[PDB]
């Protein structure tokens, strides 16, 4: 199924009519990260199994629902369970969901993610407002608008030079600084490794001599996405482990270890995008 | 469709039935770059869409034809709408129509693209003779030549340490001496971004430390194909804008002011390019 | 084909009813490096085009037995006729042969390979243990784990940080010193070109600035896939030529002069790898 204008204003029509909600703000969650979803108050629920022309995904199992409700006084619409390139999901798969998004309102999409980090600055528990990024599958003929441009939605060749709005990392910044907790947040710049394999060591050392602060295996391909049809995006990456510092002792990075940090910062992130959500202009 | 010997056998005897002409060089042309296509002498169009196995452009739509003719006394073939592989076309669409060229009689194949400055000499409306390349597709596993072998056209493994003809490259700037434009022309690396996204600006400053000269979405998988069958090749860009210098002052690139930069040098790149084709050896 | 376990587990099944070995080490030999396959003892010779689920190799053609046997009183089982994603062969089609000789029972892998030389010391005729690797296709969206996990084999994210095992590493450099070889073997980290094309001068200086020793088309894929499923592995490089020094030189290489270097080298890797095979814990 192609990701144009008359497959997701299908989508879209079934969610307003089993909904009622109109939302004007988009989130993605990474693992671990999705306390929030649970949170959202007069919330509907709506299996992706349900929606006409939404990706089959079955294969991977686990959760996959969109989720409606109010945050903070705002409405917004959620993604549980997240699509990644990884997985085998084509560029169509991929795009679908965020441009029903567009078609249902949204206006701005807030996203997190688990990363590793390459700047030697980086301790895990961090947390890095990100400002750019190093695509090595759209540099590689992989990047998720190759084929047919879908017109309605944007142009051909977009340009990403303001892809991570700046008024909304100021934001973030200045949430972290009411609450004491800005000596965990940095800025910089995210590699983004297809994977799914962990980036090797001297995969690490080769990052860091291209200017790469963090590395990860999502979140670009939604940017580009939602920079194409004009929605304004904040990227946040919760720092696991330094792959640096790891690669210089031989330590070992698994799931598991990705995880435990997870849960050590849940509350705090949930509490700082639910404030987020409340104070977007 | 494959691009095999068979197949591009049948495409060739169909233009040799309608044309009457036996082309010695092959031209394709940048966007906006095409006005030399239209002055031709004693010229034949061939829609693609009547070649037998050429590919199916009507997805992208826009102009689609083979162009022969004389131009400054020479025997000549041009491709008329460029197919590119961000538009999704597959390695033996792009190829088809170079090896046809090749079984046509072609031995030199000359190249326009319009692409990005990394090398701070670069400004806009400035050329680039092509002197290598780095192809980030090809490294990782989108080369054009994955796939089986065509033994008829070339070897299973090839170099490309002289793909761009260095005799042309003198040639070409000879001729800019002549005309007194040799302040516009320089020589340099040419970096292939898959695209259609245009190089972020921090892919931008990565590609300066690689030692990139230009960047573009185009022009490396034809002079793959070219190389592997023994057709020699010049290639030369446009330089719509300096993408490092945009990054450090927060400036936008958009295809609007690419064109606009094409259309100040269409006469200047047409006059040069029919010097080349009437002096070439 | 999927590489699962119900279909490896087929083939694994059909290759212990005719051969009767339960090989414990596994070996892949690069182009001209085979000679020791043909020394296997009381050995058995399986085509892949009798072994339910194995790839079908006929449009390439040539060579594509397992052969099972004894090696200096060890079991072993070795592909004759290697498979290289350069081809087209799929990530799953990769995968099946080495997730079988796993069912088999394989606990240790050796692979050698033929490569180009970036680090200055290297010369033709020279070894390279492997002990690390840049892998472009991976970071760029084509790693060979792209696709559902096969949870049977291993985890849905490896770590790649002990994929080359340290005593096997040791072992070999041990048995070169007893046999007046040492100043030929070196240690290094190995960039994968996807291929088919050697790579180009200005991709050679490029890998040189990224801390890369060696650069070829193979041998990755394969490493990632027994990483996954627990095997250990041991990796050598013959370098077929200096890809600086061609450069700086403008000199050619083909397959030709690579085939020479292995035709050179092969009595001397072969009776190594029999006394690794020999001496393994
Ligand atoms: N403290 C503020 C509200 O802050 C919400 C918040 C808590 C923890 C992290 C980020 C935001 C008043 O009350
Ligand atoms: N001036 C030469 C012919 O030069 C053709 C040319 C004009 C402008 C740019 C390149 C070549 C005589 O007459
Ligand atoms: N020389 C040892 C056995 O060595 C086998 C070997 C020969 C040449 C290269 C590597 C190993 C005793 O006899």
């Amino acid at each position: 199924v192609v990701a144009n204008y008359e497959n997701a204003s299908m989508a879209a029509d079934y969610i307003k009519r089993v909904s009622n909600v109109l939302p004007d703000i988009g989130i993605i969650c990474g693992s671990g990260l999705g306390k929030l979803i649970e949170e959202i108050e007069e919330r509907k629920v709506i299996p992706y199994i349900n929606i006409p022309n939404f990706p089959k995904t079955t294969v991977a199992g686990h959760v996959g629902n969109l989720v409606l409700g109010s945050v903070g006084g705002r409405k917004i619409v959620a993604m549980q369970g997240r699509l990644h390139m990884y997985e085998g999901y084509s560029n169509q798969e991929i795009a679908l969901p965020i441009r029903v998004m567009k078609l249902l309102g949204v206006r701005v999409l807030l996203i997190t993610n688990l990363a590793g980090g390459i700047n030697r600055k980086l301790k895990s528990g961090d947390f890095v407002l990100i400002k750019g990024h190093i695509n090595f599958p759209g540099l590689g003929l992989n990047n998720v608008l190759v084929g047919p441009n879908q017109d309605e939605f944007g142009p051909r060749f977009p340009d990403l030079s303001n892809a991570y709005d700046r008024l909304l990392q100021q934001l973030a910044l200045k949430i972290a600084q009411e609450n004491d907790f800005q000596d965990l947040v940095h800025e910089g710049v995210y590699a983004f490794n297809g994977g799914p394999t962990y980036e090797s060591p001297d995969e690490s050392n080769m990052l860091l001599k291209l200017g790469c602060d963090v590395v990860g295996m999502s979140t670009v391909p939604e940017v580009i996405i939602a920079c194409h049809c004009g929605i304004k995006v904040l990227a946040v990456s919760l720092i696991a482990n330094n792959s640096i510092l790891d690669a210089e002792n031989d330590v070992s990075i698994n799931h598991e270890k990705v995880l435990a940090v997870a849960e050590k910062r849940a509350d705090l992130l949930q509490m700082w995008f639910k404030e987020i959500i409340t104070r977007l202009p």
